[PDB]
């Protein structure tokens, strides 16, 4: 469970990325992409990428960047009390994009470089933390879905 301080330091870095949704929404793709190249495989729509310029030239890439963080975004400022968002989140991705947990941990790391990066001063070690709380209260909770599905692994 995060602290009321935890949520503010994660939904005032969060603020700052709603600013450029798809900016950020870019960067954390290609870096999960270039990071993890078993991710790129799940999407049909991107795996014809083949370099980094490339993905950074995908009008479409940039555009489900924004549907992920817009999804993101609802969540986190839900404070935990996500029930509601995450129900049909992890069942897409548990029983038809076909998401193991591993690769949430992934785009975390992403989002979590990606932040700091472009919001240093709104970004230190207290709201790595924090966002890192959020980040695996997400996973934990997408997780138990899962398993409910049969899916965790
Ligand atoms: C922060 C984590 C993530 C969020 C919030 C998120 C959100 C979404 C949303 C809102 C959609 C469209 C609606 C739906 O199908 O449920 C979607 C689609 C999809 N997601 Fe995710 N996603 C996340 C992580 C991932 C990861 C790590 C992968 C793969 C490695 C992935 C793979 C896919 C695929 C394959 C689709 C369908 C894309 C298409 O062909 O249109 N997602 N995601």
């Amino acid at each position: 469970v995060l602290s009321e301080g935890e949520w503010q330091l994660v939904l005032h870095v969060w603020a700052k990325v709603e600013a450029d949704v798809a900016g950020h929404g870019q960067d954390i793709l290609i870096r999960l992409f270039k990071s993890h190249p078993e991710t790129l495989e799940k999407f049909d729509r991107f795996k014809h990428l083949k370099t980094e310029a490339e993905m950074k030239a995908s009008e479409d890439l940039k555009k489900h960047g924004v549907t992920v963080l817009t999804a993101l975004g609802a969540i986190l400022k839900k404070k935990g009390h996500h029930e509601a968002e995450l129900k049909p989140l992890a069942q897409s991705h548990a029983t038809k994009h076909k998401i193991p947990i591993k690769y949430l941990e992934f785009i975390s790391e992403a989002i979590i470089h990606v932040l700091h990066s472009r919001h240093p001063g709104d970004f230190g070690a207290d709201a790595q933390g924090a966002m890192n709380k959020a980040l695996e209260l997400f996973r934990k909770d997408i997780a138990a879905k899962y398993k409910e599905l049969g899916y965790q692994g």
